[PDB]
This record gives C-alpha cells, structure tokens and sequence, in this order.
C-alpha cells in the first residue's frame, strides 16, 4: 500500500501525490497527524494551533469526500510515534512525502524510523521551483527584488498588454503607495467567519493544553477552510483592493487591518495558491474593480515579495538563521510578550498581535522590526518572537523578513538598506504619536521618544560598518554634524530607556 503524509501547510488539493496515485486511490492511504510535541517548540499564539488543525481536520474530511482513504490522528505525542505506527499498522510500503517548504524540517522527517521507505516529491506550492529560483539567481553576488519581479511578470505573464509591455505604462506603481493616513477614513471591515464545529472542538482542545502558548482563543475569526479563503479573498477583490495601494504603508489607531487582504495565513496553509490568487487580482483588474495602481501593488506582494521569500530561504546557506551583522544581543524586552508598554505605536501592534495574530506589513518593519534593530535586539529572539505570535509564521517567511528586511542582521543579502528609524517616520505616517506620552520631536529626557535616542545612538555605535556599506551617506552626514557632547548624551539616554524596559 502507497502512503502518503501530507504536512499542515501542504493543505493544498493539488498535492501532488493526489495528481499522481489518483489512478490508484484504492491502493493509497493518506495520513494527516497533530503532534503536541512540534506545538512544544514555540509558545505559539493559541489562533495558530487553532487554525492550523481545525484546517487540517477540514482538509482530511474533504479529501474523504472525494474518495481518499484518510487516517487523522488527533493530539498525538509526536510525529515519530503517529507516523511509524500508521506505516507498521497498515503495512505501508513506500512513504510519499512532499519537500516541506520549511528545511529544518526536512531533518525532523528523514530521521524518523520506519518500516516503510520514504520517497520524495518536490514542493510543488510556490510559482518558482526551488531549481529555477537557484538558476536565476546564481549568476548574481547581489539579488534584487524589483529584477527577480519583473521577471515574474514575464514568465507568468502578468498585467502585460498584448505586446508584451506592462500594463498601466510602467512595471512597477509602489513611488504611488505610500501616502499617510488620511484623517477621519475608516477602513474597510476584515472578513470574520464564525467558528463551526470542528473548529470549535479544537478551540476547546486548545483551551485546555498544558503547553505555555500566547494570545487570545477567542474570538477566533479566521478562515479555515478553502471555501473560506476563497470567499475572504472575494471579499478583499470587490471592497478593499481598490485603495489597497495608495495607504499600503499608513498606520492609525484603532485600526487592526486597514485596507490589507489577511490571506497570508491561509496562503502560507497550502488553502490558496500563489498563482490562484495573482489571477483573480487581474480579473478584478479587467472587471474595474480598482486602479492598476493598486491592483500590481497586491500582486507585487505576492510575484515579488513572497516568492522571493521562498527561494531566498532555499538558496540561502542553512546557517542564514545565525545572521547577526550587527552583533545585537539584548533579550527582548517583556513587553514583546504581556504587550505593556507606553510606547503607543508598539502597544498598538501588541494589542491586535495578541488579539488576532496578526500585524499589517509596515507594522512589522517599521514599527517592531524598526524597534527591535535600533534597541539592539538578538535577532533570533525577535525572529523566534514573530513566529510564535503571528498566524501566518513558518521558518521560511520568518528568517528571511526578520533578518533579512527587518533588521539587516545578514548586512544586506536581501536588501538594500537598513530600514531603521527614528520617530520622524512614525510621526509622519502614522497618526500613534498624537496619542501617545512620549514626544516624537524630542531625543533627550523623560518625555522624549525611545525610538530617537536609539536610532541616533545606533547610527553611532555602528558608524564605520554603515559607512562601508554605502548606501547611508546622507544619513550619516547627519550623524557626522554631531559633536561628541551631543553623541555622549544620546548615548546616556539610549542607555536610560534599555535599563527602563
Ligand atoms: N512575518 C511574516 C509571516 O510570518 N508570514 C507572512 O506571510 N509574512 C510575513 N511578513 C511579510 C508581510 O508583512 C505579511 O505577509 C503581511 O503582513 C500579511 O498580511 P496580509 O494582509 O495578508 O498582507 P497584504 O494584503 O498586505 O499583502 C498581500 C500578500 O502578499 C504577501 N506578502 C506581502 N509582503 C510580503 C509577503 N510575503 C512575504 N514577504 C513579504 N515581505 C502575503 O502573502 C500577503 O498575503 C513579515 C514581514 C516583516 C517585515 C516581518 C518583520 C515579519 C514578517
Ligand atoms: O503536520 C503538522 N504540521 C504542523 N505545522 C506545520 C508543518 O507543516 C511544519 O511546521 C512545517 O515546518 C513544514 O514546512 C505546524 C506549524 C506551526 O507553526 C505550529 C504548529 C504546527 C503543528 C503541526 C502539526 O501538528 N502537524
Ligand atoms: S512618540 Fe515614539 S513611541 Fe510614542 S508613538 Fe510616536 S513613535 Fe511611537
């Protein structure tokens, strides 16, 4: 008998396994396993563990539906025990298993000891193969994201005219997406889905674990099904994509999710694919649902972005989690985990991260990210931090948007320049500071911003490397007007608010 394991983020009906032994599905049994012991390894967001096993039980009975052979087994110990039980028990012969798009779990899988053998099948989920993402990019010491885009566009031919140029007169829209909040605009709603019972039993077995988890169960609002994201992304096409772009970088409070999508936790489970998802976003386009300028903002997210998320972590050495340029090392402060600090724009992030899992993107740079490199945060906490509490975590999208984007803790394999920030940025993108104790405009003293002192202060201690670099001139000259009494009391107060935490 073939068997074939499909992980939690392969929930993917085109698994490939189900397009090859569906000729022999009577011959074919499929396993799915809940391990507790993988939940064990991060205090996961408790949304996570609910959303990824109620999609898994969702998953199985619908591939049961169509005839499958499917075993579950719930709440075991460990894969190790589930699975060599399910093999010796059903006499399995040859294991089929897909690439998991996480490599450390590769090691996990290929340990396990069985009586069945284990074949391979490559990851399939992503528009660009692991091989063709490594052949594009080898010739290149240094990568760029705008580059690897375009040739997306071409390969998937996306937003071209009929001769081949692209759509709306330019490639890419992104100079046009970022204006700051405009007062008084309320978003859009996000999409909530009310639990049913299969989710419920699992929010009820989740309430009840005795592993050490994060966040808020309820209310659990996500969808965790196919049909669901399905309709969560119809939703985003018809309401929110329209004006996706022009406040793509805005932040206000009060305000969770904005004009975002909030499909990256069902995309990052296998319920939608990539390509599925960049489609629909054109039709929509050539339906007048919303400005080009909107419409290749979201499908650069997707084309660009998060394939190249991907193949970067692939391509990258497996030693790319120890990147540290910076040589940081400061545990995070414990308002990371109980959200208590009276810096509004992070307690803002904290709140919604708790209460859904989730923060928009330039949250998570600009904001947490930003924070986390000018405070001098070891960057494999923060890295380990969003994984735990954000529902679209995997290793994947986690080590290369944490040390690669984030905080530069590569020195700029991935991008450009380090996106730190002082509170000049915030001010003028967000409307946080006007709510908050702290003053943005000053640097020194008890009322005075954090992120100013720190900012002004990592520039300083890390001078002669960003200078070398050479991507911070003007930034720097800055720093170079300077005198060493002003530099020495930053220096003192940076040192006041990391011994303040
Ligand atoms: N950590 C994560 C993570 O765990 N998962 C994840 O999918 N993405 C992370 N990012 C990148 C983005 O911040 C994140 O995808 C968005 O916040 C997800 O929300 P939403 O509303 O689904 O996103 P959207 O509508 O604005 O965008 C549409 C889709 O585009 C993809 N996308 C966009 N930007 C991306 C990306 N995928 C990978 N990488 C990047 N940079 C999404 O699939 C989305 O559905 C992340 C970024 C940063 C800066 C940190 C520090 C940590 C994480
Ligand atoms: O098959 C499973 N996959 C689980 N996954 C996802 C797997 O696909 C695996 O973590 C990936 O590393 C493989 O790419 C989880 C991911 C999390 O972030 C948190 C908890 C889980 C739990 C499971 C699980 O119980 N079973
Ligand atoms: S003042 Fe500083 S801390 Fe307060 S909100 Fe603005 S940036 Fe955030």
């Amino acid at each position: 008998t073939v068997g074939i394991w499909i992980l939690g983020d392969q929930l993917t009906l085109q698994h490939p396994a189900l397009s090859s032994r569906a000729v022999d599905q009577s011959q074919t049994r499929i396993l799915l396993v809940e391990s507790l012991e993988h939940a064990q390894r991060r205090p996961y967001h408790r949304q996570k563990l609910v959303l990824l096993w109620s999609a898994m039980r969702h998953f199985a009975d619908e591939l049961r539906s169509q005839g499958w052979t499917v075993d579950y087994v719930e709440q075991a110990d460990s894969f190790q025990t589930a699975v060599s039980a399910w093999c010796q028990q059903y006499q399995i012969a040859e294991l089929q298993v897909m690439e998991p798009a996480d490599r450390s779990f590769r090691a996990i899988i290929s340990s396990l000891e069985l009586t069945s053998s284990l074949h391979w099948l490559s990851n399939c989920q992503f528009l660009w193969s692991t091989a063709e993402f490594t052949a594009w990019a080898k010739p290149y010491r240094q990568l760029r994201l705008e580059n690897f885009y375009r040739e997306g566009r071409k390969r998937w031919q996306v937003l071209l005219t009929e001769d081949q140029e692209p759509i709306g007169g330019q490639w890419n829209f992104d100079p046009e997406n970022r204006k700051p909040p405009k007062t008084g605009l309320q978003p859009p709603p996000a999409a909530h889905f009310l639990p049913d019972a299969i989710t419920q039993t699992v929010i009820e077995t989740v309430r009840s674990l005795e592993l050490p988890l994060y966040g808020k169960l309820e209310p659990f609002h996500w969808p965790v099904t196919r049909s669901q994201a399905l309709e969560a992304l119809d939703q985003f096409l018809t309401v929110k994509l329209k004006t996706f772009g022009p406040y793509q970088d805005a932040m206000v409070s009060g305000q969770a999710t904005m004009w975002h999508s909030l499909i990256a936790p069902a995309l990052n489970l296998g319920l939608l694919h990539p390509l599925e998802v960049i489609r629909q976003t054109e039709q929509a386009f050539h339906n007048n649902q919303a400005p080009i300028a909107s419409v290749e903002g979201f499908i650069r997210q997707i084309l660009g972005w998060r394939e190249y998320m991907y193949g970067l972590h692939h391509y990258f050495p497996d030693t790319y989690g120890q990147s540290n340029w910076f040589e940081h090392d400061r545990p995070l402060p414990e308002f990371f985990w109980t959200g208590q600090t009276d810096l509004h724009c992070l307690q803002q992030c904290f709140q919604q991260i708790e209460a859904i899992g989730y923060s928009h993107h330039i949250q998570r740079l600009m904001i947490l990210a930003n924070f986390a490199l000018i405070a001098g945060l070891d960057p494999w906490a923060v890295k380990e931090w969003f994984q735990a509490t954000h529902l679209d975590a995997y290793d994947w999208v986690m080590e290369t948007n944490v040390l690669g984007m984030g905080l530069f803790a590569d020195g700029g394999k991935l991008a450009s320049k380090p996106y730190a920030a002082s509170a000049n940025y915030i001010n003028r993108m967000s409307n946080y500071c006007q709510n908050c104790r702290y003053d943005p405009k000053q640097r020194l003293g008890d009322r005075a911003c954090p992120f100013n002192a720190l900012y002004w202060d990592f520039l300083d201690r890390h001078e002669q490397k960003l200078q070398a670099q050479g991507r911070m001139g003007l930034i720097l000259k800055q720093l170079q007007k300077l005198p060493d009494s002003d530099r020495a009391a930053i220096r003192d107060q940076a040192a006041h608010w990391q011994a303040s935490w």
